[PDB]
């Protein structure tokens, strides 16, 4: 990962938008991937920490003005792109700014019942919408394959691992990927473009209207499992309920939810996997040491 000044990053959008003058910046978000600015009160501008989340930015510019318009609620529009680099896809992109603050699972259990149910049928026709896109014109780049996935994962955590289990503690890490691997019900699915970050903090809320106005952050969508843009809505403590998200499921007319609740279990148990390789990835020592434990039991 880097970082940078906000003379940084006013430079670097001068160069490219010498017309734009900018007049306010804030740092308005961090997240793993980019760091978000506020310019102007109005545009967000997103700048990729490292490699792999400046590919993430391609991606998402790429996804949003090629599903400008589709959406049944407002998401980022696509205003200024910035140019690859050395070893940067993209170095920046500026979006039009969402109004509205993130419907958070305290926020949602304080609303009306009425506005909570109505709150559910927003999300459902949206996923719903969003995963009728047709996907026929998207290039293999964006396209989720679940298996080989879980098979350079399973690679990486042999190699990781190899100093810090051994025998006993990995023949059980062992008959979890190849248990996972073995069951079809996680990768005989219908693809289609899903969100793939479809959780509280990336759902904006108006709290006037008390209703749903705006979904950001489409940095991870992909074409892949739709039951994905549900399980990431499941989590009990971090994000809403399975009372919350039943009701999405059942405006969107899922016609299998033990199947939701299956993938939710094994996203579960595998984000310890995935601590073990972003922890080692990044450099978050806690997220590594994080994923062991959760192992070694
Ligand atoms: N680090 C990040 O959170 C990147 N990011 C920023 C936004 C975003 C944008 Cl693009 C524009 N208007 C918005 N309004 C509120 C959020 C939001 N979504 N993802």
């Amino acid at each position: 990962m880097r970082t940078y000044t906000f003379d940084q990053v006013e430079k670097a959008i001068e160069q490219l938008y010498p017309d734009f003058t900018i007049n306010t910046i804030e740092i308005s978000g961090e997240g793993n991937d980019c760091i978000a600015y506020e310019i102007n009160r109005d545009f967000i501008f997103k700048f990729p920490k490292h490699s792999r989340g400046s590919t993430n930015l391609f991606n998402e510019v790429n996804i949003l003005k090629r599903i400008h318009n589709k959406l049944p609620l407002p998401i980022p529009e696509v205003v200024f792109t910035g140019m690859p680099s050395e070893t940067y896809q993209m170095s920046f992109a500026g979006f039009t700014k969402i109004k509205g603050v993130p419907l958070t699972p305290l926020l949602l259990n304080n609303l009306p019942k009425q506005s909570q149910n109505q709150a559910a049928k927003d999300l459902a026709r949206f996923l719903s919408e969003l995963h009728s896109i047709n996907i026929s014109g998207f290039k293999s780049n964006l396209v989720l394959d679940f298996r080989e996935k879980i098979n350079e994962d399973n690679k990486k955590i042999k190699k990781l691992l190899s100093r810090e289990l051994k025998g006993p503690q990995m023949k059980k890490v062992d008959d979890f990927y190849r248990d996972i691997l073995e069951n079809e019900i996680y990768f005989k699915y219908y693809p289609c473009l899903i969100h793939n970050d479809f959780s509280s903090d990336h759902i904006l809320f108006d709290t006037e209207k008390n209703t749903i106005c705006g979904i950001i952050d489409f940095g991870d969508a992909a074409i892949s499992d739709p039951d994905n843009d549900f399980i990431s809505l499941m989590e009990d403590d971090e994000e809403y309920g399975m009372e919350f998200v039943s009701k999405i499921l059942n405006h969107y007319k899922h016609k299998d939810i033990p199947t939701v609740l299956e993938k939710y279990r094994m996203k579960e148990k595998y984000w310890s996997f995935e601590k073990i390789i972003y922890g080692k990835e990044y450099g978050y020592m806690d997220w590594y040491e994080e994923g062991l434990n959760e192992i070694r039991s």
